[PDB]
């Protein structure tokens, strides 16, 4: 369902997953919330990349050992195990960034995406060329 373009990182070390549209950092809450901040000190940022598959990743958090996913009705929570929801397509995208598709719902062009607002985005509300699904990862 889409192209193989991979970003250039490795998994060695944690990251921050930042987001230029509204310029926050991907965090997963102690309490299975998902959403962005813009404090880089906040303790549920950084994140641990894994790879799957080449180009299949999980992402959890460090600080709780929780694991990214996307439900049924495009909504990002943090699972206490990994599970089908878990696993997102990690590519390249307008030759810089990293973008993260939905596995499970590949399909449907679900992305992992944040809003300027910080609020994540609901699946079916993502798109390829949107500025909310585009990821830079930083050093912790």
């Amino acid at each position: 369902h889409h192209h193989f373009n991979l970003p250039p990182g490795n998994y060695k070390k944690p990251k921050l997953l930042y987001c230029s549209n509204g310029g926050h950092f991907l965090r997963i809450l102690p309490d299975g919330t998902v959403d962005g901040t813009r404090d880089r000190s906040d303790q549920h940022i950084q994140l641990q990349l894994s790879a799957e598959s080449v180009g299949e990743v999980y992402i959890k958090s460090t600080e709780t050992g929780q694991y990214l996913a996307m439900d049924t009705d495009g909504l990002l929570y943090g699972s206490q195990t990994p599970n089908e929801e878990c696993l997102f397509l990690e590519r390249l995208e307008e030759n810089h960034y990293n973008t993260y598709i939905s596995k499970k719902h590949a399909e449907k062009n679900w992305f992992v995406g944040l809003k300027k607002n910080g609020s994540v985005k609901r699946g079916p509300r993502t798109h390829y060329g949107q500025k909310a699904i585009l990821f830079l990862p930083l050093p912790v």
